[PDB]
C-alpha cells in the first residue's frame, strides 16, 4: 500500500538523504502556513523570508494546479498575504473535491528560464523501476514514452552512470548533461533506500550554480516502516483533499485504530436510506456496486467494514454510530439496514449477531420510529443460532428483520429490500494427493483445519509433514487424523525438516510482514520445494519484487503474498483456505468438482466456493493470490494452469478495479491459447487510467467473447448457464455424491455453544485470574493496591477470604516480622543451611528446611492455641488447667523459655503483647493466657508465655473478636491449619536469607564430624 | 455420554509411555505383571521396563541390582543422610 505524502515531507527527505557529486542550492529553504497559525512566529524563526521573492503553493495534495492556477508566483511577503486573504482558510474547490483549504508551501523563487527547466519522473512497476526524463523544460515536454527517454531498471540492479548518459541524455543539451548524470543518480539512489513507489519531480531547474527542485510528488511504501522509521523521521500521510470529517466518521475512524479489526465507514449519502453494515472488504465492494447498479447510487448511505472479528464493544458501538446517523432525518420512502456479509471463516456468527441484537435492542426506539427495516444475510460457523436470535428480536422489539442464511445468493437481499423483487520450469498439478507441505511458524489452528480437511477428503496420509518453528527446540505437536491421534515433527531449523522429509514439495510460509522475506528466500534454496504460499500480509513491494524476481529464476510458484490460501477440493487445502469444517461441508468441498476459480482477496473466495457448488458440480480447484499489487502468481499464470489441466471444465475469473491483468485474458482468447469456458465479473465499478476502472474490463471482456454477467447477482444464474452449455454437449458428466467421512465436533467448539456438560473438579474461592484484572477474593488487584492494605491484607483476602480491618492486618505484618528468623542452630535452618551448602537451588534449600517444620519444631504455635482454646472454653479457670495438665503429664505449650524470664523479659512478647492491648478490640484468651502466666512464673520463673503461645493466642482471639469471623469460621481456620500458616511463611523469609548468605560465603558440602556420631551397629547380622 | 458413543473429541495432555494401569493386567512396557513375574526379572527388570522401557538382558538387570545395592548407604555424616536424620528427629 502505497501512500500520497505531503509535498512538503518529500521536499524535506530529498533534502537530508540525496547524495550526489553536485550542490543542491535552497537546502532546508521551505516554510508552512496554516489559517490555525498566525505569521510572527513564522516571520521570526525563519530570518531568509525577507531576502529573496517567494512563491507560495497549496500543499494539500491537489493536481495540475497550473492548468486551474491556484498557486501565486513571483509575489513578495505582503503580496502573497494579500493572495491569501481570500484563499485562506475557507471552501475551496478544485475539480471535483470541495472543502477547506488548510496548508501552503512557501519556497524562495529561483529566477529560471523556459529553458533550464527539466522533467523527471520514477515509479515502481512490477517487472522494476521506470526512470523518466525530458529535457525540453516547462509543462510543455511533449510526450514522455517515444521523445522523452525511459529506462527500466530491474530490481536488486544497480544503475550504471554510464547508461543514464548513453539511455537517458541522448537529447539533453550537453552543457549540464554531467551534472544531470550524477543527479539522476544519486535521485534513483534515494528512491531506492527510502522504499519510494513514485516519484516526480516536474519541474526542475537546473542553472549554471547547480540543481534547484521546485515542485515534486511522492508516494511511498507505507508498509516499510519497520525498515525506514529512523529514516523517514515522524512521516506524515494527509488524507486526500476534500469534505470535512464527519463526527461519526472520526468516531468510527477513531474507534478502528484501538484494535486489530478493520473497522471502516465512509458516508456517501448522509441523508440516504440505504444503509449497509457488512463484513468483508469485497463484501462491501459487491453490495456497494450492485446498489449503485440496481437505481440505489443515488440513495446508497454509506460504505464500510467491521472485519477481524471485532470485540462485542467494538460491534457495539459501531452499531449504535451507524444506527444513530440513520435516525437523524427520516425517509419518506423509509429506511433500511443492510447486515450482510461473506461466509465467516472461523468468527463465531451467534457472537457477532448477540452484540447487533445488543446495539438493535438499545437503539429499537428511533428506529421503529423512522421506519427501517433490516435485511440480514450471514454464513459461516453457528450461522442458524445468530439468525435465530436475529429473527427472535425482530419478533420481540418489533422491527421486521428479515434474516437469510447460506443458500441465499449474498445480493438477493439488497434486491429486495430496495423492491425490485419481491421479499419471501513452473509446473501444471501444484497439488496432488500425494502433495506434502511444510508449515513455518506455530499455527496449529491451521495445521488442524488442513488436516481434518484431509480426513474429510478421504486421504490416506497428512498433508502436512513437519512444522519449523525457529524459536522452540524439535520436537513433536500432537494432532488428529480423524478420531486417531497423530504426532506431527516440529524442527528448529529448515534444514533438517527438508533432509528428514525430501518428498515435501510445498511450504505454507506464516510468518510474518518483516519475517517472510528471508524465510522465503531460505526455502527457495531448497530445490524440492516446488510451491511457497506466504500469508504474510503487507510485505513491502521492492521485496516482494525480490521473490518474485528469484522464484522465476528456480521455477518455484509463489501464491501471495497477502492471500488466505488456495483450496483444490478433494486434494489440498492451504492454510485456512474455505473455513473450518462446517463451510467445507456446506460447500461440498470434500469432493473435486468440474469449475476453477481464480479470486484476486481472500473474503469473495468462500462466496465462490459456495456459488460455485450450488449451481455446478463443485469446485475443481480454487487459488486467491492476495490482496498486494504485485502478486507473486497472476491471474493468467493460473489461468494458462488451468487450460492446461484436463480436469476442468470452465474458469471463473474475479478480478476488481487497477491493474492490466484481464486484457492479458482479452489477448490470450483472442490469439486462441485459451478455449475452455471462462466465466468473469471485475468488481469494484464504483464510478460515482480509464481503462483502469471494473466498467471498461468487464466490456473489453465482453466483446472479447467471455460470458460476463451485467452485476453480481446474476453471476451465479451465468455461471448455471454455463453449466447446461456444457452439460448438454456431454463434456461434463455429474460425478455421483459419496458421503464424506465424518470427524467429531472439538469440545472446546461444543462448550462455546454449550450442547455439552463437563463436571468440573478443583473448586477454587481464593483468586480469579481470568477477566481483566486479578481478583483476590472480590476486590480487584487495583482496589487492593487502592485501600492501601499491606502484606497483612492479602494474607486477609487469599487465606480468610476476607478484608480484616486496620488493626489485624499490622498484627498479621507484625507476626510475620517476629517469626522471620531465630538464628541457624535451630532445625530448619540447619537443614536449609545444609542444601544451600551442597550447590542446590532457592527451592530446594529453603523447602528443606520448610519441611522440617511442623511437630517439634514449629508446631507451638497451634499446638497453644489449639491448649489454650481448650482450656479457656471449657470452663477451666486458669489454676486448674495448670494443675490438670501437670496431672496428664503434658506441659502447657506457649509457656516455657530457656533464658528469659520475670525481669527479664522476651523482647518479642512485649511488642506484641503491647499491640494486642492497644488496638485489639477484646482479648479473653490472651487474658486466661497471661494469668496462666502467673501461675508457672511463680513456679519456676522463666517460664513465661513464649512468642509461640502468645501469636497463638492472640491469632485465635483476633480470628474470633474481630467482627469478621463467626467462631466456627474462626475455629476451622485454627485447625485446618492456618497457624502453621503464619510461622511456615516467617520462616521462609528467614530460610531463604540463609540460603543467600551461604552462597555469598561460598561455603562447601558439609561432611559431618564423626567424633560426633557414635556408630551403635549391632555384632554380625 | 457424548464420547462413549463419539462425538466430540477432547485433546488429551499427559503423554504416558511406561505403565498402564487400565485394563485386565498391570502392563509396565508392553509386558503385564504376571509375565513379569513369570520370567523371574527382579527388581533390575522393573527398572529396564519402567526407566528406559526395555527388556534388558540378564545380566544388565542383575547389575542395576548391583549398582543398587552398593549406592544403598554411605553412613549417617554424609550431607543428605544428615538432614534425613535431622527431620526426623523433629518428629516428621
Ligand atoms: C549451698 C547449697 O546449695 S545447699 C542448699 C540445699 N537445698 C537445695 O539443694 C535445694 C535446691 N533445689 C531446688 O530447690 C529445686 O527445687 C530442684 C532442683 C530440686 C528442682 O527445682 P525446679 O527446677 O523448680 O523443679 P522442676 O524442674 O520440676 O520444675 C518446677 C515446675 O515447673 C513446671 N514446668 C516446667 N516446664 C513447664 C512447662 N513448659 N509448662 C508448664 N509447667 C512447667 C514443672 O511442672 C514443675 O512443676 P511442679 O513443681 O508442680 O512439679
Ligand atoms: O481465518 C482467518 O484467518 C480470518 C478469521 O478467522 C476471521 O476474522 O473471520
Ligand atoms: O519456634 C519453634 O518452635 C522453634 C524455635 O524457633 C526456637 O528454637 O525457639
Amino acid at each position: 500500500s502505497a501512500k500520497a505524502i505531503s509535498e512538503q515531507t518529500g521536499k524535506e527527505l530529498l533534502y537530508k538523504f540525496i547524495c550526489t557529486t553536485s550542490a543542491i542550492q535552497n537546502r532546508f529553504k521551505y516554510a508552512r502556513v496554516t489559517p490555525d497559525t498566525d505569521w510572527a512566529r513564522l516571520l521570526q524563526d525563519h530570518p531568509w523570508l525577507l531576502s529573496q521573492n517567494l512563491v507560495v503553493k497549496p500543499d494539500q495534495l491537489i493536481k495540475r494546479r497550473g492548468k486551474l492556477g491556484l498557486v501565486g508566483v513571483n509575489l513578495t511577503l505582503d503580496g502573497v498575504k494579500s493572495w491569501l486573504k481570500p484563499r485562506l482558510g475557507q471552501e475551496a474547490t478544485v475539480g471535483k473535491a470541495t472543502g477547506f483549504l488548510k496548508n501552503f508551501l512557501i519556497e524562495p523563487f529561483v529566477p529560471h528560464s523556459q529553458a533550464e527547466e527539466f522533467y523527471v519522473c520514477i515509479y515502481a512497476t512490477r517487472e522494476g523501476d521506470y526512470v523518466l526524463f525530458h529535457h525540453e523544460g516547462g509543462v510543455d515536454v511533449g510526450d514522455v514514452d517515444a521523445k522523452a527517454q525511459k529506462l527500466l531498471v530491474g530490481v536488486d540492479e544497480k544503475l550504471n552512470p554510464e547508461d543514464i548518459k548513453k539511455h537517458l541524455l541522448v537529447h539533453a543539451p550537453e552543457d549540464k548533461k554531467e551534472i544531470l548524470a550524477s543527479f539522476i543518480s544519486g535521485l534513483f539512489n534515494f528512491y531506492e533506500d527510502l522504499y519510494f513507489t513514485y516519484l516526480e519531480i516536474n519541474p526542475l531547474v537546473v542553472t549554471k550554480d547547480g540543481v534547484y527542485v521546485l515542485d515534486l510528488a511522492a508516494k511511498v511504501d507505507a508498509t516499510a516502516d519497520y525498515i525506514c522509521k529512523v529514516k523517514w523521521g515522524d512521516i506524515e500521510f494527509p488524507p486526500p483533499f476534500g469534505r470535512e470529517a464527519y463526527p461519526e466518521e472520526a468516531y468510527i475512524a477513531d474507534l478502528d485504530a484501538k484494535s486489530g479489526a478493520s473497522l471502516k465507514l465512509t458516508l456517501l449519502n448522509p441523508k440516504g436510506r440505504i444503509w449497509t453494515m457488512v463484513a468483508g472488504g469485497g463484501a462491501s465492494v459487491v453490495y456497494s456496486d450492485t446498489i449503485c447498479d440496481l437505481g440505489g447510487v443515488n440513495e446508497l448511505a454509506n460504505y464500510g467494514e467491521y472485519s477481524g472479528a471485532p470485540s462485542e464493544q467494538q460491534t457495539y458501538d459501531y452499531a449504535k454510530t451507524i444506527l444513530s446517523l440513520m435516525t437523524r432525518e427520516k425517509h419518506p420512502d423509509g429506511k433500511i439496514l443492510i447486515i450482510g456479509g461473506s461466509i465467516a471463516n472461523f468468527t463465531n456468527v451467534a457472537a457477532t449477531f448477540k452484540g447487533i441484537v445488543r446495539a438493535i435492542r438499545d437503539y429499537q426506539g428511533p428506529l421503529k420510529e423512522h421506519e427501517v427495516t433490516i435485511f440480514v444475510r450471514r454464513g459461516g460457523p453457528n450461522y442458524q443460532e445468530g439468525l435465530r436470535v436475529m429473527g427472535e428480536v425482530g419478533k420481540t422489539t418489533g422491527i421486521p428483520i428479515h434474516v437469510f442464511g447460506t443458500e441465499t445468493h449474498m445480493t438477493a437481499i439488497v434486491g429486495m429490500a430496495l423492491g425490485h423483487r419481491p421479499i419471501p520450469g513452473k509446473s501444471t498439478t501444484l497439488f496432488s494427493r500425494h502433495t506434502k507441505a511444510i508449515v513455518w511458524g506455530m499455527q496449529t489452528r491451521a495445521v488442524q483445519g488442513m488436516l481434518d480437511f484431509d480426513y474429510v477428503c478421504s486421504r490416506d496420509e497428512p498433508s502436512v509433514a513437519a512444522m519449523v518453528y525457529p524459536f522452540t527446540g524439535d520436537h513433536k505437536q500432537k494432532f488428529y487424523w480423524g478420531h486417531k491421534e497423530i504426532l506431527i515433527p516440529v524442527f528448529k531449523n529448515m534444514a533438517d525438516a527438508m533432509r528428514k522429509h525430501p518428498e515435501v514439495d510445498v511450504l505454507i510460509n506464516f510468518a510474518s510482514l518483516r519475517s517472510a522475506y528471508d524465510s522465503t528466500m531460505e526455502t527457495m534454496n531448497y530445490a524440492q520445494i516446488r510451491t511457497i504460499a506466504i500469508i504474510a500480509e503487507g510485505i513491502p513491494e521492492a521485496l516482494t519484487r525480490k521473490l518474485i524476481k528469484k522464484a522465476d529464476q528456480k521455477g518455484v510458484t509463489i501464491i501471495g503474498p497477502a492471500t488466505v490460501g488456495g483450496i483444490k477440493p478433494g486434494c489440498f487445502k492451504i492454510g485456512n483456505t474455505g473455513g473450518m469444517l462446517d463451510n467445507i461441508l456446506a460447500s461440498k468441498l470434500y469432493r473435486p468438482g468440474s469449475v476453477a476459480y481464480v479470486s484476486r482477496s481472500g473474503g469473495m473466495s468462500n462466496e465462490l466456493n459456495n456459488i460455485i457448488s450450488r449451481t455446478t458440480d463443485g469446485v475443481y480447484e480454487g487459488v486467491a493470490i492476495g490482496g498486494d499489487r504485485y502478486p507473486g502468481s497472476t491471474f493468467m499464470d493460473h489461468v494458462l494452469r488451468y487450460q492446461d489441466t484436463p480436469g476442468v471444465k470452465m474458469i471463473v475469473v474475479l478480478g476488481e478495479i487497477g491493474g492490466t491483468e484481464e486484457y492479458k485474458i482479452c489477448r490470450g482468447i483472442k490469439e486462441g491459447r485459451l478455449t475452455k469456458p471462462i466465466v468473469c465479473w471485475c468488481i469494484g465499478t464504483c464510478a460515482t487510467q480509464a481503462s483502469e476502472t471494473a466498467v471498461a474490463k468487464n466490456q473489453a471482456l465482453k466483446e472479447a467473447g467471455v460470458f460476463v454477467p451485467r452485476s453480481f447477482d446474476e453471476l451465479g444464474e451465468i455461471i448455471q448457464s454455463v453449466y447446461e452449455d456444457l452439460v448438454a454437449n456431454g463434456v461434463i458428466v455429474p460425478a455421483q455424491e459419496v458421503p464424506p467421512p465424518t470427524v467429531p465436533m472439538d469440545y472446546s467448539w461444543a462448550r462455546e455453544l454449550g450442547l455439552i456438560r463437563k463436571p468440573a473438579s478443583f473448586m477454587t474461592s481464593i483468586c480469579d485470574e481470568r477477566g481483566q484484572e486479578l481478583i483476590y477474593a472480590g476486590m480487584p488487584i487495583t482496589e487492593v493496591f487502592k485501600e492501601e492494605m499491606g502484606i497483612g491484607g492479602v494474607l486477609g483476602l487469599l487465606w480468610f477470604q476476607k478484608r480484616l480491618p486496620k488493626y489485624s492486618c499490622q498484627f498479621i505484618e507484625m507476626c510475620l516480622m517476629v517469626t522471620a528468623d531465630h538464628g541457624p542452630a535451630v532445625s530448619g535452618a540447619h537443614n536449609t543451611i545444609i542444601c544451600a551448602r551442597a550447590g542446590k537451588d532457592l527451592v530446594s534449600s529453603l523447602t528443606s528446611g520448610l519441611l522440617t517444620i511442623g511437630d517439634r519444631f514449629g508446631g507451638a504455635l497451634d499446638a497453644a492455641a489449639k491448649m489454650f482454646s481448650k482450656a479457656f472454653d471449657s470452663g477451666i479457670i486458669p489454676m486448674e488447667f495448670v494443675n490438670k495438665m501437670k496431672k496428664e503429664g503434658k506441659l502447657i505449650m506457649g509457656i516455657g523459655h530457656r533464658v528469659k524470664s520475670i525481669n527479664n523479659p522476651d523482647m518479642r512478647v512485649q511488642i506484641l503483647k503491647d499491640y494486642v492491648r492497644q488496638h485489639f478490640p477484646a482479648t479473653p484468651l490472651l487474658d486466661y493466657a497471661l494469668e496462666v502466666e502467673k501461675i508457672t512464673t511463680s513456679k519456676k520463673p522463666n517460664l513465661i508465655l513464649n512468642v509461640d503461645g502468645l501469636i497463638g493466642v492472640a491469632f485465635v482471639d483476633m480470628l474470633r473478636n474481630c467482627g469478621s469471623f463467626t467462631r466456627e469460621e474462626a475455629d476451622e481456620y485454627i485447625d485446618i491449619g492456618a497457624l502453621n500458616g503464619i510461622f511456615v511463611l516467617g520462616r521462609s523469609m528467614g530460610f531463604i536469607g540463609h540460603y543467600l548468605d551461604q552462597k555469598r560465603l561460598k561455603q562447601g558440602l558439609y561432611r559431618h564430624p564423626w567424633d560426633d556420631i557414635s556408630y551403635v551397629l549391632p555384632e554380625h547380622m
